[PDB]
């Protein structure tokens, strides 16, 4: 996925949905 570690350690949406779904 074209998205950063972080986003996943911090679960919750902070990062752009694209992340999860």
């Amino acid at each position: 996925v074209q998205c950063p570690h972080f986003c996943y350690e911090l679960d919750y949406e902070l990062c752009p949905d694209v992340c999860y779904v």
